[PDB]
This record gives C-alpha cells, structure tokens and sequence, in this order.
C-alpha cells in the first residue's frame, strides 16, 4: 500500500499477517514441510524517487517476523531480513543496483515458483545464485536498451561472503540471465558460477573449487492459464545432508525438474497442479539420491487483492528407503492470508 | 494512525515510545518489578479489508523493542512478536482468526488488567489460555448471532506447541468464553484445558496430565468510573519457580483475585487503586504459598490521546518469608509514553 | 516521510536502504574499517503532537537491520535498536526526555561527525556520554529561555546500566553542555562525569572509580561551506584493547582532535576533507598509543533529497608498529543510499 507520494518520492509499505499450519503424521520430523504452526508475518518498504525524466533512484527493504515463536528465548527464531539493496534505472541505458537481492539464476527459477505455499524447492536462500544473496551487483537491461521488445538481459557479480557456515558461504562469482517474453509466452535462460570458499571445500559431502548453476524457464501466462516449466543443473551448489551419519555438504552435480499448471477462475478460485523432482549425482558413496520428489495439488481463493487462504497439499514420491534421509511423508497446508 | 484507506481496505499503523524507569532498593533483585531502565518501544499494524457488505477481512502483527539494551551482543533481550493472526468476519455468522492471539480465558482477565503499569499477574505469556500464545484457531461471535444483545460468546482450539522449554510449551487443548455487557456492566467466563507436554510433566514441580485455567469477571465501566474484580483458579497451569533449590514447573492448584478501581478526571488525571492475590496450593513440600500478592496506588495523566505519563506504585505484601523466594520489596514505576 | 498528520499530530515514518561495500587489502582484519559487504537498512518513527500552544509532546524509535548476514543462524548480527525515548517541550521554558538517547558530550563531537561513511571516531555507542547511551533523561534549553539567541545549554542525567559487559556498562553520573550560534559560527562545550562499574574496574586496563569526557568544538556552517574542528579528553572513558594479550578495558586518559572541511556544490557534489587522530595515554604498560589517526578524503553525489552515493576513502596514518594491535591498513567505502 502506497503510503506516500510528494515530489517526485513514492513511498510503498507493504506487508501480511500469515495464519498458517501444517499438517503430517508424527511429530513431522519425516514428512516433506514439518507440522505444526507456521505463523508468519512480513513487513517493508518498496522507495522509488524520479531524479528526473530518465533517471530512477530506487531502494527496498524486507523482513520476515516469525509468529510461531514464544515470547522467550527462542522469540527470534527465524526472523531475518529478506532484502535489502538501493539502486538507479536510467532512460534506455539499463538498472543497477547493490545489496541483499535475488540470484540471476532466480530469473529462470522464477517461473515455477508459484504454488501457494511450497514449491519452487531448488530456489536456496544464501545458495550462490538460485536464491537471494548478500553483496550482489546486479546490472539488468529491458528491451535490449529498448531496441527490441520483450528482450531482457542481466549481468551480476557475487561479492565473496565467508560466514560461519559452509552452507551460507560463497567466493566470488559472475552469472547472467536472457529472457524473451512475446505475448503470453515466455523463455528464460540463467547462468553463474562462483568459487566455493575453503570451509566449503573443507565439507565431506561435494568435491571441486568451482560452484556452477544454470536454468531454463518456459511459460505460457495468460487468459487466467499459468503454464510454466524448468529445468537446470548445478555443480557442487545444491546443500545436502546425510541424516544418517551427519555429514554435511554439497551435491556434485543435481538435475532439477519443477512443472506448474494454475487456472484463475472469476470467482477467484486459483487451483494449482505442481511437480517437482530434484535428483542429486554422485553423492559420494551413495551414489544418485532423490532431494526433492512429489505432486503438489491445491488451490488459493482470493477474496481480494487483500485477504485469500488457501490448501497446499503435497504428495511426497519420496520413498522410505531415502539413502540421505530425505523425509517420505506428505504434508498439507492451510493458509488464511491478509496483507496490504 | 490509519495511514491508508482506500478500495475499502484500511491499514492501521501503530506504535508508540515509552521512555521507563523502576525503582527499587537493592540491585532490585528482590523487589516486585525490579529496577533500572525499563524503556521500549512498539510496532504493529490492524489491517482491514471490505471483501463485501457482510464479508471483512483482517489482519495484524504486533512486535516489542526493548530500548533499555546496549548495541552489543545483548541487543536483542527482549524483543519479540506479541501478535501475529488473520482472519475473516461475517454478517451475524461470527468471525474466526488463526495465528498468535489471545487466550480465551484473557477475555475475562482483560477486566483488571487496567493498571498504569504492572497488574494483570495471572495473565502470562505463552501460559496456554491465559495470556498471548501461538497457534490458536479462535471463533467468536457477537449478540449470539444478532439476536441477543450485548451476548458474547467465544469457542478456542490450542495447537500443541513442543519448545524447548517446560514454561512455553502446550499441549492440545479447547476452550471458550460466554461475557454478556448491559449498560456499564459486564459478567464474563472463561475456561480452558488441555494436554501436558512430556517436558512439562517431566518437571519436579507441578503434577498431572492436564491444565485448567479458568476465570469471571465482574465490571462496571461508565461516567468516569472504572470498577473490575477477577477471580480465577488454575490446575497445573501457573508457572512458579522455587528460588531456593531452582526447582521449576506449575503450581498444582491456585486462586486468583483481581481488584481494580479507576477515575477518569475530565481534565486528565486518571488515579487507579488495585489489589491483586494469586496463592499457590499444594506446591510439593511447601504447600500453601504466595506467587503475587499487593496494593497497587497510582495514576496515569493523559495530555491527550497521544502523549501522558504516569507514576505506578506496588506496595507488596510478600513477605521476606516467601517459601519460594518471590521478591518481597516494593517497586515504583515512572513513564512518560508518546504513541500514534 | 510525513505519513500522517490530523488533529495535531504528526508520524514521520523514515528510513533507508544502504547498499553498501568496503575495500581493503586482506581478509580486512588488519585494515581501518574491514573488508566485504556492508550493506544495512534502517527504520524509525518521529513522533509529535501539539497538547496545546506551548506544549509539545513528542516520542521517537530509529532500529538498525543489518542486510549483510545471511537468513541462517547469524541473522541477528548487528541488529539493535539506536533510540528509543518520549518528552515534552513548553513554551520557553526547555524540553526534557527519557529513554536511549544521544550523550550530552556528542552536542560537541556531533560537529565533526560529517564524513560520508567514516569518522566520528570518539563517539562511541554505550560509552557514557560520547554516543547513544540508555536510560539518559536530557533537559534542553533553547535561547536561554527564549531570552538570549542562539544561546543553549543542557543538562543530562545518566542512570546506572550493569550489563554482562565491561564495555557496555556505566554508573551514575551527570553532564551538561553550553553551545552559541551566531551567524554561520557556532561554538560549543560539554563536560560529564560518572561513576564507573565494578566490572569495568575489574578490567586489566583502565584505573580509577570516575568516568569523564569533555569536548569542545568550533564550526562554521553557511555558504556551502562546512568547516568544523573538534578537541577533547577522557579519563578511564574510551575502551581499547590489547590485541596481543587479549586484554580489555579503558584507557586512563585519552586526547582527540577531530578536523572537517566540506563544500557542497550546486549540480550536487559535497567533496569531504577530514582528519582525525585519538591518542591514549599512561596505557598501562604500553605508554602512550594512537587509537586512531588518518586523513580522510570523500565525497558524497546527492542526486537529491532521496538518492544519493559516496566514495569514503580513509588514509590510515597507523603504522604497522601499533604497541595495541590497532589496524593499520586503508580502507575505502562504496555506497548508494535510497531514503524516505
């Protein structure tokens, strides 16, 4: 919701209250999305001031306060900022901006990440380029400098982030993405690599020095169709770990395959047919394992631009002979959404 | 302050700046209310949205900063989400919320929990019924459907919540409140039980499988005048600690009597009078012990809706010879509280 | 950005998003002021309503989210929150507030305070009366009561926090400030004095029982020109550290001298000349030792009230040879500020 708009400035704050509960048999710690409260809610800011006829100064900020925590100890649990990262666009020339922002890979990934509550389970946060990323410098181009129509194009580079953890880490890294969308149709390709850092070498599961992620994207989206699939790979990038002996790590080498197909109904019924299927390569000693693997039937119901809820329901193809652990059972979601 | 209003979805957003002080003797260790800068801060936001004429739906999300911490490793003591749900109202159907809210048995709490400062004692946070929880699916309805009234009434469905802790956790559980309002006056009851976790069983103090809280209250709200008394009695439920030995759990069995007596003067002076008892029985090996027990004097004065301050004053009738330890010292309280 | 204003009463809700990045040699463990991204946001609200023709009461909360973490387990790094406090200001009697506030001796330091990323350098956070401090009630006085112009002076209490560290804890103590504007010039003064922890005087570092820091400065501001100098000392006030012997705690006295020159272009160019150089004495054992020392050359492009980025580009004057530890390398900061 806009919340201000004087000289030139435009101020949006948006945000939700996301009641949410998730349904698998057990205490959840083998099914695919957990049990119990999901409770969340979202809170910030999209800034966008005209410098003049050409030129955008833009910035964004975004977090994630967690509902399902108690007032205690564990009060933060989960909470974390999402975005955050300024920039400029200018004339026909292209946008540039800096911060916490979405991986060019993301570009492609996109395209299926549309279920109403999971979905899109190769999009990692602090995962190089699939996800969103600390200190990434992102260069995009619309209509290829506005020469052609539906053309775009993005260049980034990932600055060189060595945490604590081997699985929010990454060295430094370029990537980029080609997207042409011509009337309801649309094509994506994405591409980036990064250099692992030493903590991550240092990891049991994953073996090289070059981390690789690249992904395709076709989409057919109008006249209330959402039709969309992609496929991509990746090379010592995807996290996995082996509940089994504890080890932690990286996947040589995953092919990813997510599938969507929504329908937007008049009334405002949006039913979602989904799936996905994310197979690691070479995990040493286990050899080729299943990561992610299921049909996802549901619906989202939009009472307005403002409230919805909405039934997630996940058939987990994961079996119970899941060589890392994988869990095997389906998890359901129930959603009751406002948000401005 | 309503920031935004339009398309028939109105966003509210609050928050205000309480500048605090406690003062006690001693390090406050042993007082009622402790001692020192107790400054903090709220955010949050009501939003509501006209889905149609008998339809609305709503959301809301309430978070505490604490502003008495450094910027050091201790900056985050303290803060956490208070609120976070979303739900829908209809016609004179009733409306329904899932998420962090109130517990049912608050409704009939509320009454008392009027002081400047403290008071409210029997309404702990993530204390299953009695106070703020997470993952609680709330109906409600108002004059029993249109047809009564001033007649409320409210059924509650508590999710189970494992934590890491025996005093924020919960099993599962049900309860309801029936308050009925004619003319300044106001009769409300409530009651709850529900499920023990292991953890919580597992503890030296408190003795059973199940939790109940319940309580009524008693009101006269109109002309200046503001008179309430509370009285509730819990099985397992209230949190008590013996300082002693550090033994932790819930008191068996305890009984509960809030008093309140406030004035509104015209040109913003608000005086309150309160008295608040809360006795344990059948705490293993002690028996009968006070958890909370004081006269409280105090006002609050209102410059406007936006500004006041007040002086809050406990004079505790805990002993020094508390079998559990409770603090025994008096506590004054100054806050000067800006708010929009 | 005003977001609302009815009825006498105002909310400015600001903020911004700081892409941001610094450059040294190394792991940046060496250098000034790091290495890698530095990218963070910040929120707050300036409360004020008019309770009548010479009351005002007002109320304010500014917090710091930090972009450059990951969403895992260090999320919270760097969050926290800067102010937090509520007053009144009446006719031309003066204002007075409580809460966490700025030190009274910042009135001084605050001149210098200018750099586009860097400097202030002795105006540390919890640190007595240099910088942000909690529970401080600060009484202003604007034209001695309306009496004298450019004439202000104020007096500030500072309550007693024993936190868990030496770093972030302080007594009680007083301070004040006198400070005269007259035309482009100003001048000011500022004294305080407190009483130090028993945990800060456990430290291997720093001896006596009394905290003091007074600082005067010198500006003058008009004509797109800012020039600003800075003098001050301390007594057992500024922290340092040893890092050969990993031991903490306070310099017995400290001299500082802080030099700004600015000039702001017309087409948006604010080039930036400052030094500055904080040197310790009697450090037990170590004598005397620079704590800082560097010049700094920068300059700030405001494509206007909203936009903006900076090259800062600091010259460490520390050599290699620093009986402390202190780094000694250079450093230079990228941003791009977006900002309501």
């Amino acid at each position: 919701a806009e919340i201000y708009n004087k000289d030139g400035n435009k101020v949006d704050l948006y945000g939700k209250a996301v009641g949410l509960h998730y349904f698998s048999k057990g205490n959840g710690e083998n099914s695919y999305g957990g049990n119990g409260d999901m409770t969340y809610a979202r809170l910030g800011f999209k800034g966008e001031t005209q410098i003049n006829s050409d030129l955008t100064g833009y910035g964004q900020w975004e977090y994630n306060f967690q509902g399902n925590n108690s007032e205690g100890a564990d009060a933060q649990t989960g909470n974390k900022t999402r975005l955050a990262f300024a920039g400029l666009k200018y004339a026909d020339v292209g946008s540039f901006d800096y911060g916490r922002n979405y991986g060019v890979v993301y570009d492609a990934l996109g395209y299926t990440d549309m279920l109403p509550e999971f979905g899109g389970d190769t999009a990692y946060s602090d995962d190089f380029f699939v996800g969103r990323v600390g200190g990434v410098a992102t260069y995009r181009n619309s209509n290829f400098f506005g020469l052609v129509d539906g053309l775009n194009f993005a260049v980034q580079y990932l600055g060189k982030n060595e945490r604590d953890t081997a699985r929010r880490s990454n060295g430094d890294g370029v990537g980029g993405s080609i997207s042409y969308e011509y009337e309801g149709f649309g094509i994506v390709g994405a591409y980036g690599a990064a250099d692992r850092t030493n903590l991550q070498e240092a990891q049991p599961l994953g073996n090289g020095k070059k981390a690789e992620q690249w992904a395709t994207g076709l989409k057919y989206d109008a006249n209330n169709i959402y039709l969309a699939a992609n496929y991509g790979e990746t090379r010592n990038a995807t996290p996995i770990t082996n509940k089994f002996t504890n080890t932690s790590g990286f996947a040589n080498k995953t092919q990813d395959v997510l599938l969507v197909a929504q329908y937007q109904f008049d009334f405002g019924l949006r039913p979602s047919i989904a799936y996905t299927k994310s197979k690691a390569k070479d995990v040493e000693g286990i050899g080729d394992v299943d990561l992610v693997n299921y049909f996802e039937v549901g619906a989202t119901y939009y009472f307005n631009k403002n409230m919805s809820t909405y039934v997630d329901y996940i058939i987990n193809q994961i079996d119970s002979d899941n060589k890392l652990g994988v869990g095997s059972d389906d998890t359901v979601a129930v959603g009751i959404v406002y948000q401005f």
